[PDB]
């Protein structure tokens, strides 16, 4: 975390859908989540949470609840969402948002509502 990259194969993209703004937007994303889950575990985790990052995948150990999972390397398009116990979520991106059931739930939604709610369940 700390060097950076390009990935320019000619304006391919432009005369197609949007592939940049599906790198910029999913990269942004999955890159968010870990690096909020990352400072959130090291500057105040609970036990010996773990998070991992890799390419289009974004894991996250919770010694506590189980390990919260999220991916978008599916064979078409959309975000692998693995429960903490294994239970992956397909959403499916909306004009920006990554929402399951045909625009119904979203991610950050369910993550954010099941964390709090398995988390603060006890406390």
């Amino acid at each position: 975390m700390e060097s950076s990259t390009d990935g320019q194969v000619v304006p391919q993209e432009v005369l197609n859908l949007p592939l940049e703004k599906y790198h910029e937007e999913a990269d942004d994303y999955l890159d968010h989540l870990l690096d909020s889950l990352e400072e959130l575990s090291e500057a105040h985790p609970d036990c010996i949470p773990d998070v991992e990052l890799s390419h289009g995948v974004m894991t996250l150990e919770i010694p506590a609840f189980g390990t919260y999972v999220i991916n978008k390397q599916p064979p078409n398009k959309q975000i692998w969402l693995a429960s903490p116990l294994s239970g992956p979520n397909r959403f499916d991106l909306l004009n920006g948002e990554w929402v399951s059931l045909r625009n119904g739930t979203k991610l950050t939604d369910i993550l954010t509502e099941e964390v709090e709610k398995a988390i603060s369940k006890s406390q």
